């Protein structure tokens, strides 16, 4: 355990007291609206969110990058570090692994993650950087790049990422390049998009019986004069072009200001195509700020969309949950915490929501009541279920206060190197 | 003749001499790039792009409505007004009627058409405003509205649409709707969707077999929360799913902020559902602004895609072009003249890119050069050749100077009762 | 009373055991974290704000108005239904009236609003449409009009609407104007704002001692180019160009997308020129939304200002707060009476911030407990408390659930002749 | 010379006859228009916009960079190049540097200025990035950074640049920093605002009585939730605030998505506080593209909004013109070139508008003649002018023509180290 038991269970019982009268309010409440309470709360126990690896340590912009105190070192020490955030939440089960960064032998990976107690989510190619050695760039492109030789070679990676997933128990592949233009005329839209498909069909045949490839749509950066996959209509023409085993993947940040985001999913889902999503939350772009920190409405609406699906039965529906966010200015543990918490919290809402009420008012054309049908669960603090949840799991009352209780930063830092600012990068 | 020919012949003679200069300078530049001036205005001469019975008429906000005078006082006067632009122009031999505001005996209004020198591209349905006497109204939808009997009254509604386009010449039915919903909840959205996509195939079977449905997106605006046929891709998926006779409709104004317009252009055509476009310009939202008076460069890029497609030799690609525009504060006649001359603008500079130069330097990843390329041919001004293309068709060198000096419009205003109700 | 108190008195009733329990949890929940919900309740019942006469009647966009039953004519009408909202929520005591639309005899409608137990709060003048036998349009602008007349009559028109106001209690004066251009080139950005400032500069020559002149920004619509006060930007120059006696009006759904409207509302407070809020929601444009109906937490962020002002005492603060919404498919009543429930449950919230922690967390820069110190606020279901509110000021525990059992609308619908 | 004469000179010829007939039949145009081109002409010949030094190298994202070949090792090198771009525009004598990334002997970078025929513009700070060895992290802010000894650290550096810039001949000190945060709570707005304006009180007091200080505002980018100096509102308030002689600087790409930037432009100069501008173009955020290589026409618009307060008689008016890009798939010098070229472009046509007849439109309100005004000067293509201006202040009639045909770019790629790609950064 990387978080001492006895100091779990010790900031546990001195907030056992308030969660205990929390709950049994929360739960009459409930019970009053025709709720049982032990019904949310063993749903919550069971819904997990994938964390990234690349999460766990700090992010930066294109300006700068601070890193903070006991910075991971490689995989293993972020395996390390996501094991805390599965302690304290036992929301995050899972970590995503993105190659070559996490490059390791697949034997001693698997080997810690079961020690740890995690196990592995999609995997995650990179062709939006070059490697040393690497023999050509991927400045102008990777998969969609108008020299053959440079599609071959981002092919060939992406196989490369599938062969370490079979390795590690993982079963998809996450695609996202930076494939696009700066300036008009660079590209000529359809022949990019069509060498794209192409390179896309070569990593599908090299797909598992078992294993799903997901397309990440997303409107510009690093590319910003046009994307091949800017938006979720071109992402649902790859996944429906590719073949059933490919899906789209909705990551919140990375939609045009005033898009409803929701609906998106609600489409996604109707066609069979919605591959999971990546969390996160912004305000101005692809800002990849810790989930619900901005728009808390939002991330309920998107659950309700999820929820609607879990509910009336949609057999063939497992979307792949993940947290795609990048810590500037916090402890990226602490962050990944909290954002994990959040996501719980808009799926206990949801779950909230009389479907019936709801209908009818849908049906009356009550626009009215039908948001008010909403914002009665999400008006909900479900916070004692997230707590109970937690606590009846062996994880944490309150995550962060036993974080920083059990004093685990300043363990790490004694133990890595220390680290040194600099210029831009992620 | 609505505009006098004697006016028409001395305001070009006004303005000969200085166009014969301009365009052999073009010329002379044109071919020193080996670009033969006289092959671009054949072309040009030939583009043609359909004229909104609703613009003619002043349009207005939810704030105010400005008229000015000598407004059209129903449809027969408005095609009145439609043949001074074609007139002038000679880029918008058709118009497009929007039934009810335009319903008359379809005999009457194509015999008023050929009279004019007019004929009718797509018609247009309405099921986002009440007719009187409708046994429903549209105030939750139309054609994916809750109740079975709502969505019965629109698509009888777009049948009759189609029969009236069938007695007139019109090929094409174009579907723009409101319904969506304004709070969180309201709607359910796959639902409301599943109840649009059964209305349209019961429309798509009263197809002829030589017609087309074109379906047009719209991000927002009158729903203010969620729209069902809110952006291109599910545009696509309505398109797909009803048959090869529909196809997608872009307008210019209807996407989120920042979005790249040109790319969604691009990848209907890629799939074979580009019905067509409308024209206009915009800033902020659907705005409705005339063609190319914000943002010139975004409207070459968009022809760039459309030559592009030629070049590439899309088969069957004939899209369907038309100019939805409202004028708030200026002359409709006027506006619309000047916004069909920037749209032929922007498809002259985009006949003009050395496209065997550009897909060079796209396959070497030149990118500056690339977009050079395309710089050189938008930075051309080739104002003479949609002058010169005018002169010899029987329009005007100066279309717009041209309606001032025959006083049109005072003429209208003497001869049309402004309404007082 | 538009409802009857009886019936008012049953369906609190019917819903007084639920509350209780509910009220005496949070007020436990409260009590450990060192909050008095007493005190929360006392504030929350003061906490009043503006609706507007032309809210209650049903919306339209440009391509269609979708009228409901019973929809009220007139000026007299539309104060008997705004005193409906009142009489159920206790927030919303004063209208803000719109000249020429509300026109009527100053001490009719001083009397009807008496009756009515409604105040009136700033007045709106209309240079955006053109009124029957109006000698110059306002097509082309208004108070910056280049014609020196029609800036004239504009300008005498918003005299006449502080005269009305002045009979009837008012104190303020709110400009919102539709100046601006749809064209690169129509208008001379410079030339037209100094037409606007001069004009101005008359309107505030007119304004009693105790007046205030509100500006309000809009970024578009009905000038899809270019608008004459289009940003706080403007708008503070025009407040600062005035005098004291003018200040800035922030409407929500009149800012570009993605902007940091809390900021601006608090760099204004710092420089003393907040002189009102416009409540309303929105997604994509100027909406016109209920409140919080799309984003609640970017309206609690708002108030979090608000509340951070007074706690810190800060001079010149004393905004007039408004409702400005359009209701197109909803029962204008039962979308305004939920819009102020908004308003206070986001003011409530605001309110439990723990500002000493906060301050703490911020001097640190903890930027994660400082978030989670707002979020704490936020999460906390306060709806016991703006019910209780009610409860104890004469209004109702469920204002929507007592509206539609008094049976109002039927009944106006009855008294009212709809088009058809 | 960094280009041979010779090779100028072949250039020139080669393209001498098209470019007569062109400028000669422009000529004959704008003479029917009653405009002199030679005194339009001899207007542009004098229009200059500063490079940056940090645009000569190539730039990246936070997501990777992908370096060129010859890239600069240093700031000579890089005023090298930049010597480069103004002997072939003729339009950027001047040079902004940037502290500390161009530390050096100021008595060495102005001798190699002056050397190679260059100047200096504004000083550029740098406090959104922690340099080696840097006792207090700006990781939290600077100049409005909760701590006064990371502040009064920030003051300071702003004070060394101004040594430095009176040491070359600069006479005006850039600041833009990344001040903000990305949390609601995490930063109290007005606090913050008043730390940043004692701060900058102070920078003021220490700034040359014949120097200007530039503050520039920007809505996001490094803070993706709240920024100090959001927009030109903000800025107005704090040149304001500090005096005479501090001015706002506006970036084109720095707003909002849809505002209407040349307004901006005008409200400025109207209340006196436009500094200067910083070209760059943009189709998302703040891409920091090639002017107009997006759209030309609000380039167009920002112009006419200059040329107008000329036109007005606005005294004591002379702007600070910055080109402000990154160039991350296209050879930096090209860019500059054209980018610079683009400029002088909207600048000539700003000066074609018939003022008299636009004022007798907006004067009438015949907003579609006054539209159509503009439109006329927009659309004149007077690439002739900006060619021969060039031939005749020793320029290239073809800049990137004559640069290609030197060979540069390979030259100094053999007298330079070859460069590895990486990660994010500028
Ligand atoms: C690191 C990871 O590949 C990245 O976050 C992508 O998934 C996408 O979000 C990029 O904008
Ligand atoms: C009048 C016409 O149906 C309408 O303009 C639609 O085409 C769409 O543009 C609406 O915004
Ligand atoms: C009717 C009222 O004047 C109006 O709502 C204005 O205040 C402004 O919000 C408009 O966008
Ligand atoms: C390096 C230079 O200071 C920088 O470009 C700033 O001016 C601003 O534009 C960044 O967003
Ligand atoms: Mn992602
Ligand atoms: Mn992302
Ligand atoms: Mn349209
Ligand atoms: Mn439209
Ligand atoms: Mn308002
Ligand atoms: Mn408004
Ligand atoms: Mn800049
Ligand atoms: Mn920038």
């Amino acid at each position: 355990f990387r978080i001492a038991q006895d100091v779990v269970a010790r900031e546990n019982d001195r907030r056992a007291s308030a969660l205990k009268e929390d709950y049994e309010a929360l739960g009459a409440n409930l019970a009053r609206r025709g709720v049982d309470i032990e019904a949310v709360t063993a749903k919550v126990e069971k819904f997990f969110v994938a964390v990234p690896s690349w999460g766990v340590g700090t992010g930066g912009t294109r300006f700068a990058r601070f890193p903070g105190t006991g910075e991971p070192r490689g995989i293993f020490d972020k395996l390390d570090d996501c094991a805390v955030i599965q302690q304290l939440t036992r929301a995050t089960p899972n970590v995503s692994l993105h190659i070559p960064w996490d490059k390791a032998d697949p034997k001693e990976l698997k080997a810690r993650g079961d020690a740890l107690g995690l196990g592995f989510d999609a995997m995650n190619s990179n062709t939006f950087s070059d490697a040393p050695g690497q023999a050509h760039s991927y400045k102008y492109g990777s998969l969609s790049h108008t020299n053959a030789a440079t599609r071959a070679q981002a092919v060939e990676h992406n196989l490369e990422c599938i062969e370490i997933g079979k390795a590690i128990g993982s079963k998809a592949l996450t695609v996202w390049i930076g494939d696009g233009s700066n300036f008009p005329g660079q590209s000529n839209f359809t022949r990019a998009f069509e060498r794209y498909l192409s390179a896309m069909a070569e990593i599908y045949k090299g797909l598992p019986d078992d294993w799903k490839l997901f397309s990440e749509h997303k409107m510009y950066e690093p590319a910003f004069y046009s994307t091949v996959v800017q938006d979720w209509g071109t992402n649902y023409l790859i996944a429906q072009t590719l073949g059933p085993k490919a899906q789209c993947l909705v990551d919140l940040g990375h939609h045009a200001p005033n898009t409803n985001i929701e609906m998106i999913v609600a489409r996604l889902i109707q066609f069979g195509k919605l591959g999971g999503f990546h969390f996160n939350d912004s305000k101005y772009g692809d800002d990849d700020l810790d989930a619900g920190a901005i728009e808390p409405y939002r991330l309920f609406l998107v659950f309700n969309e999820l929820v609607d699906a879990e509910a009336r039965g949609v057999k063939g529906f497992h979307p792949a949950h993940m947290i795609d966010q990048k810590h500037n200015v916090t402890d990226p543990i602490e962050s990944l915490i909290n954002s994990a918490n959040e996501i719980r919290r808009a799926y206990a809402q949801a779950l909230l929501v009389d479907r019936a009420a709801l209908s009818g008012y849908q049906e009356d054309n009550d626009a009215l009541m039908a948001t008010e049908t909403l914002k009665r669960a999400y008006r909900t603090d479900v916070e004692p279920i997230l707590a109970e949840a937690r606590r009846r799991t062996g994880g944490a009352v309150d995550p962060v206060a036993t974080y920083r209780a059990s004093g685990y930063r300043a363990r790490v830092a004694a133990e890595r190197p220390a680290s040194v600012a600099g210029g831009g990068g992620i």
